[PDB]
């Protein structure tokens, strides 16, 4: 096993995989690590036994029927997959935690949004749909984008956006276009 965690890149108290040699910290790990099971898959091989289970669902979707998807265990898990893929980016930090506004020249988000409150969220099952995450996920960057302005911070929001619709098109297998 690696001797560092994935998600985080630090050593620490980390919790191995049995079935691929990842680690991480406990609450790097989403959903977090599990307290027994043994053997303990993480989600990246979980992730990785649904396409191998069902080859099909690599085979391009449209985003708009995936986004009305109900929120049952593969899509569940799939969203947590997408929220610990952007924790992966350093970036995150920016991110994380509960944000506040006070800039001479601009005011802060009618509905302010972080990375915490949507693990919350998921972990409290509070969203119905796939909408409902990708909605909170993308209005995390929006609201940056339109607070930061013409400051160049606000290129951070749209490296961490990046990362996220990335990494959505590929796990929602999303039809590839021009
Ligand atoms: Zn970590
Ligand atoms: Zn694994
Ligand atoms: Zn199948």
């Amino acid at each position: 096993n690696s001797n560092i965690c994935e998600v985080c890149n630090k050593w620490g108290r980390l919790f191995c995989c049995d079935t691929c040699p990842r680690s991480f910290h406990e609450h790097c790990h989403i959903p977090s690590v599990e307290a027994n099971k043994n053997p303990w898959s993480c989600i990246f091989c979980r992730i990785k036994t649904i396409q191998e289970r069902c080859p099909e669902s690599q085979s391009g979707h449209q985003e708009s029927e995936v986004l009305m998807r109900q929120m049952l265990p593969e899509e569940q898990l799939k969203c947590e997959f997408l929220l610990l893929k952007v924790y992966c980016d350093s970036k995150s930090c920016f991110f994380a935690s509960e944000p506040y506004y006070n800039r001479e020249g601009s005011q802060g988000p009618q509905k302010p949004m972080w990375l915490n409150k949507v693990k919350t969220s998921l972990n409290e099952q509070m969203y119905t749909r796939v909408e409902g995450f990708v909605q909170d996920m993308r209005l995390i960057f929006h609201n940056h984008k339109e607070f930061y302005r013409e400051d160049k911070f606000t290129r951070l929001g749209i490296q961490v956006q990046d990362i996220f619709e990335k990494n959505f098109r590929n796990i929602f297998a999303i039809q590839e276009t021009s």
